[PDB]
């Protein structure tokens, strides 16, 4: 249940003169998940290349269950979605996996608000391309805060346009799209446009319908849904299911100068899987099964809403996210850099967030080289934004 | 600290009636480990990208502490280890840091032995190379007891570009010395990259990479008393600034501009999208382990129960095949081994069937480590003679 996750972060407990506001860059983590862990380092601890035994089976059983949660959350299938080490991990296997399939003339559709990894994969079959001599070039597509950014959006895709790579939530400016929406419109552009989306922060505070889509890709990760590090997830649309890492628990046969792919999503899975972010992973997925989603997501709205007046009636500072209901709120302090005032939250207990925070191309969205990120989750409260009002104010 | 593992793996304790003999899969986790992933989870959680607090670089400091140990335990020094998710993920680095190095009738020397993280990582490289009539060529090393040295040097010419060899294997568990190896193919050309699959060894053993010729050194953590999700990369310090990342995001770049992106330097660039600091964290505790002055020591204790179990084992009506060779494993069949190890499953001994992703030319898997007992061989011992 969301509405008692603060009282089942042991964070709250163990740091409680602390505020948290960096949700945006890694989740706090209940109960439930750090026991689960526990319980495969100390009473499974086994491999999943192993099915011989009932006690090597206990762990293929969760995995399962982890990915039919999955499945319900986003909207669509088990045997559509691939565990990633990351999203920067499964945003750089789409490029190297569409890299064969672009020509000379084909476009990148991209936007000023990208995350590092969903700019940075994309550039490199940019430069790789225009090596080989054949040449791809790159759209990017100029962000409103305050708008759907669909016309903006369909502005820059053309009949040359193979890959569409936006994200559903900004990590910096926090801004929203609809994701199925905007794929029917490029879809009635190009059927053969290809749409991958970077879900990291929308998936940490929503759900999605990945069925009938007409998005390829998605990805995502869990130490922002609440859950463990070095896990993730990878939705591939049921006809696109080539393996960008190849090793253990993907092959079918070896030969020499010879190998198979196996038979479904784990030809992409190569290696042994995190077990223990499965572990944990499957007690997070649970509270994003509750019916009180949307009513945690406009708590947040509503703080949002509330730091922002609240901030505005405070002498040199400029909300530049303000009006919008998102999660994370960028603000300046004249005459201060965001760097300096943040080391002044983080003295006073505030941990929050300095610079574009990987959304290096935000400069020309802010006209500011750097923002101090207040980001919310469902565990955030007023007494969290009370605090950080008051040591803006004290300074 | 080794001696006192099966006091501090909690997994003996919930489950006592199994025996773990799939220990070169995954190995059982001390209890120092798990604390410490519990301690971020519950007291830090805060991510590496953030430096503006106390908390924020208190994850800082263990990555750096953890990286120090690696490189104690491995030799060389922490700007030459980076955090791979895994080893599978580290070779498949280095297939892409060397790809664009091959030419035609350049020779990939690998061996028979060989895990499919150090077999497919380069048959893409050879049908890449093929597809654009710049075939590269595969050498293939054949035997369990042997060193291996001259079997491989046969094979090193001169039109040679790398040699991808585990320092020790999965199913067999011969043991080569890469830097007696190492010394010999440089010998022959030092324009040779070497590349060691030492998920394995440093799973067992601890190494010194500081005036080695080995260029690559891989390896997990999952069989290294640690947990699942972390691994290392070694690349020498002659070539960090001439390899390209493979994976590309944020925590390897120092601009951003529209069609232009510049690389941090060091380990950083290899090192993209967050930290799994949690493991970093439980990997701080593993590696206290493999700095104690008995690893020589559990070894030869390990050697002494693999005698014991060979020479045991194949009295009965059972054909070790890797029998005489000191290893931390053991490969032995009944005349079907899945069918065989599901009836050790149901007996409580945990083993592994197949050939254990080494698929070149059945049978059942005894894998040690340094918290098996005596008991554990001869649990398995009579269970076998139930047959
Ligand atoms: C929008 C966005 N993109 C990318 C990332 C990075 O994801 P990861 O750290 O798992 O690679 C995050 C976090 C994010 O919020
Ligand atoms: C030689 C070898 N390579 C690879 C692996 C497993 O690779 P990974 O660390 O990706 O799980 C094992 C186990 C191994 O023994």
């Amino acid at each position: 249940m969301l509405k008692n996750l603060r009282n089942e972060i042991e964070w709250f407990k163990n740091n409680p003169d602390y505020v948290y506001l960096d949700s945006g860059a890694t989740s706090l983590k209940p109960k439930s998940v750090v026991d689960n862990m526990v319980y495969y380092c100390n009473n499974v601890c086994t491999n999943p290349h192993n099915d011989d035994s009932t006690f090597a089976h206990q762990a293929h059983i969760v995995m399962d269950d982890t990915k039919n949660k999955l499945s319900k959350v986003l909207g669509t299938k088990k045997e559509n979605l691939v565990f990633t080490p990351n999203a920067t991990y499964g945003l750089n296997s789409v490029a190297h996996f569409l890299k064969p399939f672009f020509n000379k003339g084909d476009e990148i559709v991209l936007t000023n608000a990208e995350h590092a990894s969903n700019i940075l994969p994309w550039y490199d079959i940019y430069e790789q391309y225009k090596a080989i001599h054949q040449e791809i070039k790159i759209q990017y597509v100029e962000v409103d805060y305050q708008s759907d950014n669909i016309e903006n959006f369909l502005k820059k895709i053309n009949k040359n346009t193979k890959l569409v790579c936006f994200a559903n939530e900004t990590n910096l400016i926090g801004n929203s799209i609809d994701a199925i929406k905007l794929a029917s419109e490029i879809k009635k552009i190009n059927p053969n446009i290809f749409i991958c989306v970077d879900a990291t922060q929308y998936m940490a505070h929503n759900r999605m319908n990945l069925e009938n889509s007409n998005i390829d890709f998605v990805v995502g990760s869990a130490h922002k849904m609440l859950g463990p590090t070095g896990i993730g997830f990878l939705y591939i649309s049921s006809d696109l299911i080539k393996p960008n890492i190849v090793g253990g628990g993907m092959n079918f046969e070896i030969k020499r100068n010879y190998y198979s792919l196996l038979s479904g999503t784990a030809k992409f899975e190569a290696g042994t899987a995190n077990i223990m972010a499965i572990y944990g992973w499957n007690k997070a997925l649970d509270y994003y099964l509750d019916d009180d989603l949307e009513n945690a997501k406009n708590k947040i709205f509503e703080l949002k809403k509330y730091l922002d007046f609240e901030l505005g009636k405070i002498e040199g500072i400029k909300v530049l996210n303000k009006g919008i209901n998102a999660f994370n709120s960028i603000f300046i302090k004249e005459n201060i850099f965001s760097q300096d005032f943040s080391s002044y939250l983080g003295n006073k207990k505030i941990i929050v967030r300095s610079g574009l925070s990987c959304a290096k191309l935000a400069n020309e969205i802010l006209n500011l080289d750097h923002v101090v990120r207040v980001s919310y989750h469902f565990y955030t409260n007023k007494s969290d934004i009370d605090k950080l009002i008051k040591a803006v104010k004290e300074f």
